[PDB]
């Protein structure tokens, strides 16, 4: 039922992650979801709608991560460590971060996506400001962005240790 | 007939920045360059070749930029404040870093294109490492790349003021 479209949309995220936004096709997603190819035609108006849903799913998924980030950050007082740990998790889900990055690029010239693209980074900033202050919040989100870019380019994310050091240095004071 | 090949190449680069990697086509490049589609197809039989050539062009701009940064780094004693200024100048041209990110993005799903994506990050590392050691060099280049993506996501780059402050934290010791 609605679990069907769900399976299809998650597969499209997996295909977008593996093949890029332009590498998404009905045939690919149907195989990634393991459903008969026609069935991807039933739940979406066209290929572009399937893309939209995939990016939207990754954007709203990521925003609900904030809840759990907020809880973990509020538990203890070693903020840099906790942030480094949480970032390691984020950069562990390669499918999710790639797709989000595809969103960031896509939104650059498709204003129908600017709202979605802003969800996670707007949320992260807001989460961080009252907890570490504006500049630190700024520097940390920027460093986070860098971390994703380096995981993107080299295939391996910075270690939890490498992250703690850098984040520690950005939040200190 | 040239410098026709050059023009086609730069036009392709502009098209990639404007439409995303996936919006590349001979037609758009031909229109952008103001030559017939046949002229573009002569020099670049297939689209991969065209894309590759544009990405290479984009990626080889780094040799020069790095060389430029090397010259400025040598004159001034304050590494942090100089990298910040250099960075502010870089981030002032949205088109420039938009292409960088299109390149990092493409590196994800084309190994052949990975060797081009790495020229800038590895280049910057190599330029800094002897001056400030591995740890700091790598954190700084991560921050820099993070800065490019963040500027693209938000539409406003960090002031040279805050770039200086975070770079300094990152290079200290």
């Amino acid at each position: 039922p609605a679990g069907r479209r769900q399976a299809i949309v998650e597969a499209a995220e997996r295909v977008i992650a593996r093949q890029g936004l332009g590498g998404l096709s009905h045939r690919r997603v149907a195989a990634e979801a393991n459903v008969p190819v026609g069935s991807t035609t039933y739940y979406f108006n066209d290929l572009d709608a399937l893309r939209e849903a995939a990016l939207a799913h990754a954007a709203n998924a990521s925003a609900d991560l904030l809840a759990q980030w907020r809880s973990d950050l509020d538990k203890d007082r070693d903020l840099a460590a906790t942030l480094a740990r949480l970032t390691t998790v984020y950069l562990a889900d390669q499918d999710r971060y790639r797709t989000l990055n595809e969103l960031y690029m896509a939104a650059a010239h498709r204003p129908e996506l600017q709202r979605l693209a802003r969800l996670w980074p707007d949320g992260l900033l807001a989460l961080l400001e009252p907890r570490i202050g504006r500049r630190a919040a700024n520097a940390v989100t920027v460093f986070f962005d860098g971390a994703t870019l380096h995981a993107l380019i080299t295939g391996t994310p910075l270690s939890t240790d490498e992250l703690t050091d850098a984040i520690a240095r950005l939040v200190a004071d």
